[PDB]
């Protein structure tokens, strides 16, 4: 019943072209009501189905839902698991931010829309943290845009998103996700800049050990920078929870004319 | 002849003191250093070590011949070569004037951070483009192919003027359509990389072709797709960078035409 409900019948799925390369493909899923739903299919044993059953029960507007898991049985009898996800035409937030800086792309993103993106991700992360679920790969590239332009957290090495204590040890907590969130806020405020310009991935731990953090973007309100800086406090216990973060962002968005 | 090309660029190894690494790689490292001049004083230098294929003397032959050209370069918007030092298995080292302000690409990214340089106005962005176009025009006049033109390879002098550097001594998103297909290369291929460099400056350090992967580039270009106009970019400035990417290399303007188009555009703007 646990792994049975998460597994989707393979003949309900039709695969299409590659979206990105495990490989990600577009697809069609036949639903209970007779209609077909557009899906994204991520190609990846019994323990995998347990964590997939965990993600399947997540139900929050700022969190991507897992529709199910398809087992592809090869001609040589070897199984291949596939993660079935809802298809989001607008793609990832990182790419969206960069296109916004081009004339053919979306319009110049105003500060009110940049903040609502942060609020969206914070509500999603607050939801996951309450469920005691770790993201472990939070970044603008893993935040997806819904058809109504609201942001959802998804896809739950990236050295420049990893908290100082996680680089030293192998330790990962909700406060490590809070650090990655701070970096994600910086990615949105700079409209897609790669973190730490002029710093190489191999110099990152020493740079962080010496107390250097991501610098304040040029057109960033001091209040906004205070919120992202609070995410990178050396001691994880000094970093705020996603719940504190979410409200600070909502109140900052409220204060803007 | 092998010692003749050496003699014209060679600097005695004991005149050079090596310091800390400024940049590292696979095919060599860059270090800061001190070079003792003939007038007794010492000059701050950048030292580029290059691991060449020593199975034949063809790579050192190619290196020394390029260094002979590089030593005679005399233009304010072109980095001069101070000389060549040999670490002895022979290991050649390129000696360059030290530029504390670093590269243009890193400068552009820093300008977008409150603590870094102030917001670069359009006039100063265009002035950078003019400086590179003057440097590239000087190179093209001497029939010297750069082959690695990018903002990351443009250096700022102490007076904040830009100079063309590196000169491809030996990446996909800077390579002209004809150079991707066949190993073919001309000054017109350098004109393509210049248009890509103009785009980097106008976007203040964005990576070219957001959303497009390096392996998709040839196919993307062959379908007539080009770098998109930055949001705040003048149509007139975009016309200039677009002309650099015409499918046929013969349709692309020379560096001399480009330089004047950018200088005239810069003059048409207020002093503010
Ligand atoms: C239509 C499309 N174009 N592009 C490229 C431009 O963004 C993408 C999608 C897409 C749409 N819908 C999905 N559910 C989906 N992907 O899910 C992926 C598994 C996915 C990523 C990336 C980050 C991430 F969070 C996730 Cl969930 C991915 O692999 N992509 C290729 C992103
Ligand atoms: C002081 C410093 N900090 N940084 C890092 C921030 O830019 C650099 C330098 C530096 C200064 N002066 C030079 N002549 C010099 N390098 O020469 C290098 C051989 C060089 C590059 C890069 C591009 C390029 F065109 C050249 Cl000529 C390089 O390797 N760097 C590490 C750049």
């Amino acid at each position: 019943n646990k792994l049975e409900d998460v597994v989707i019948d393979r003949n309900l799925l039709i695969l299409g072209k590659i979206l990105g390369e495990g490989s990600v493909m577009e697809g069609n899923l036949k639903q209970e009501d007779g209609t077909s739903l557009k899906v994204a299919v991520k190609t990846m044993i019994e323990e995998f189905l347990s964590e997939a059953a965990c993600m399947k029960d997540f139900s929050h507007p700022n969190v991507m839902r897992l529709l199910g898991v398809c087992i592809e049985m090869s001609s040589q009898g070897i199984p291949k698991p596939m993660v079935i996800l809802p298809f989001m035409k607008y793609g990832d937030l990182h790419t969206y931010l960069l296109y916004s800086r081009l004339e053919t792309g979306p319009k110049h993103i105003p500060l009110q829309t940049l903040l609502k993106f942060m609020v969206d991700i914070a509500l999603g992360m607050e939801y996951l943290s309450n469920r005691n679920f770790l993201h472990r790969d939070l970044a603008a590239r893993n935040c997806m845009l819904r058809d109504d332009m609201t942001v959802c957290v998804a896809d739950f090495m990236p050295v420049k998103w990893i908290a100082i204590e996680s680089l030293a040890d192998r330790v990962y907590t909700s406060k490590s996700d809070v650090w990655a969130f701070g970096v994600t806020m910086w990615e949105i405020a700079t409209r897609g800049m790669t973190p730490y310009p002029g710093v190489q991935n191999h110099e990152m731990y020493d740079y962080l050990l010496h107390g250097h953090r991501l610098k304040q973007p040029e057109d960033c309100l001091d209040e906004l920078y205070e919120i992202m800086y609070s995410c990178w406090r050396t001691d994880p216990l000094d970093r705020p929870t996603f719940s504190v973060l979410r409200l600070q962002l909502e109140k900052l968005l409220e204060s803007l004319p």
